[PDB]
DNA sequence: GGTAGACCTGGACGC
DNA sequence: GCGTCCAGTCTACC
């Protein structure tokens, strides 16, 4: 009853809602789509994970986003806590308003979007984002998800336990920069990315001015930020774009990888026109990125998530 | 400046 | 059941 992960039905008094139609947000399309790797649908239609340093379970009805927190007297979320949820889902950004625009300038987007409404961008913490995506390179979303989990259990702060799941906060820079972390990460299966994590943790802390250097990018321009991020080991233009798009409030950032190339070719008959090569390459990927920005506008990154997330769904 | 290849790991095809 | 194939960054090099 008071044990295990909650359900809307099971413990009514402990939930609270946030006005939010499914047209504006589809948890099933956002939480497992490779933006964040830390949410799990423990019970059907119920997603649990760490948000704002606490564990939550989220679920929705047609017009409401129901939320619950596990902090010590169990009680429904407070308006201030719920605000953290709205901020995490950037709910002040109107999706219907963005879909309309993208749809009006791109017939193909219009066609596809009709079936995949409610795909928006989560506003993520820079550190988790940086290291989660450092783990994403040349890898599949399933292994990635396993790596990040193991990473947080071994190095992140212990939160609360539900059923047989012990939740952990994402590791701090100090923890990731620690001694023998690389060796430990290799035993956890991160492969060669084990060194990237260790090396980037130290680089940020011992050469770039620490957490402040990263946190200050949310005020810098996309061009600056993206360039700054690329210095870090394991962080290329692609990983840097994901971070810019998902953590540094750069909605125009467009991560170009295999999915996007196939979409460009199949749905837009796109070809590199100024680039040297015909296939993927540093030059062509950059060009592809510009094509989508020019096509979708300032929130091209978000538009990208709609088609991307819809691609995984096939 | 702009290519080729190697690359940890493990669920998937291919056969 | 085995070998090969896939899900970005980095580096040696022409
Ligand atoms: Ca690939």
């Amino acid at each position: 009853g008071s044990e295990g992960h909650r359900t809307l039905a099971s413990t009514p008094a402990l939930w609270a809602s946030i006005p939010c139609p499914r047209s504006e947000l589809r948890l099933d399309l956002v939480l497992p789509s490779g933006q964040s790797f830390r949410w799990r649908e423990q019970s059907p239609a119920h997603w649990s994970g760490v948000l704002a340093d606490q564990v939550w379970t989220l679920t929705q009805t047609e017009e409401q986003l129901h939320c619950t927190v596990y902090r010590s007297q169990a009680s429904r979320p407070t308006p201030d806590e719920l605000e953290a949820v709205r901020k995490y889902f950037q709910l002040d950004v109107t999706l219907a308003q963005l879909y309309h625009h993208w749809g009006s300038v791109d017939s193909h987007f219009q066609e596809v979007a009709q079936k995949f409404q409610g795909v928006r961008l989560l506003r993520q913490d820079p550190i988790e984002c940086l290291f989660s995506f450092i783990c994403s390179s040349n890898n599949n979303i399933a292994r990635i998800t396993g790596m990040v989990e193991r990473l947080c259990q071994a190095f992140g702060p212990r939160l609360i336990q539900l059923d047989d799941v012990t939740y952990h906060g994402f590791p701090s820079l100090q923890a990731l920069a620690g001694p023998e972390v690389e060796a430990h990460l290799r035993k956890l299966g991160l492969g060669y990315r084990a060194r990237y994590v260790s090396a980037s943790a130290r680089a940020i802390l011992e050469e770039q001015g620490g957490l402040a250097w990263l946190q200050q990018l949310r005020e810098s321009s996309y061009e600056e930020a993206h360039k700054a991020l690329c210095i870090l080991p394991g962080v290329g233009t692609k990983v840097a774009d994901c971070i810019c798009l998902m953590a540094l409030d750069k909605p125009q950032a467009v991560p170009v990888e295999v999915h996007m190339w196939h979409i460009a070719q199949r749905d837009y008959s796109w070809h590199p026109t100024t680039s040297q090569a015909k296939g993927p390459s540093p030059q062509t990927n950059k060009e592809l990125g510009n094509f989508f920005r020019s096509l979708w506008g300032p929130y091209a990154g978000w538009a990208q998530a709609v088609l991307f997330s819809a691609d995984l769904r096939q």
